[PDB]
């Protein structure tokens, strides 16, 4: 299964944004990031993704397609825009071990009321 998401300069929840910002996947399925508003990349946060995963980063404007394999959440940022809050939390399958520390470790602040926020929601 795929799951698209939308890397954008304005949307629902201010400027610099994924969307959606939660993705809800299975080991196997894909996510494809795609640049809607030029200027965005995708790239995993170190110590914010599954023991096992892969770090990975995509050249700005390119259409990145992640593969996920390893349960557990996974913090993503677009490089430049990070500081503005420009994150996305994947949670692979049930429970994911490692969402108490992602939401605990040290990050901006805008990044964690976003943060906070899609987790609420979900």
């Amino acid at each position: 299964e795929n799951i698209e998401v939308h890397m954008l300069n304005k949307g629902a929840e201010g400027a610099m944004v994924f969307e959606p910002a939660y993705i809800k996947a299975n080991p196997g399925d894909t996510v494809t990031f795609i640049p809607v508003d030029k200027g965005h990349n995708v790239e995993s946060i170190k110590d914010m993704i599954p023991e096992g995963a892969e770090k990975f980063k995509s050249k700005i404007n390119e259409n990145y397609v992640l593969t996920v394999t390893q349960p557990g959440a996974y913090l993503v940022k677009c490089t430049p825009h990070y500081a503005m809050g420009m994150i996305a939390l994947i949670a692979v399958g049930d429970s994911p071990a490692n969402l108490d520390q992602i939401v605990s470790a040290k990050k901006p602040k805008i990044v964690q009321e976003r943060l906070e926020k899609v987790i609420a929601s979900a």
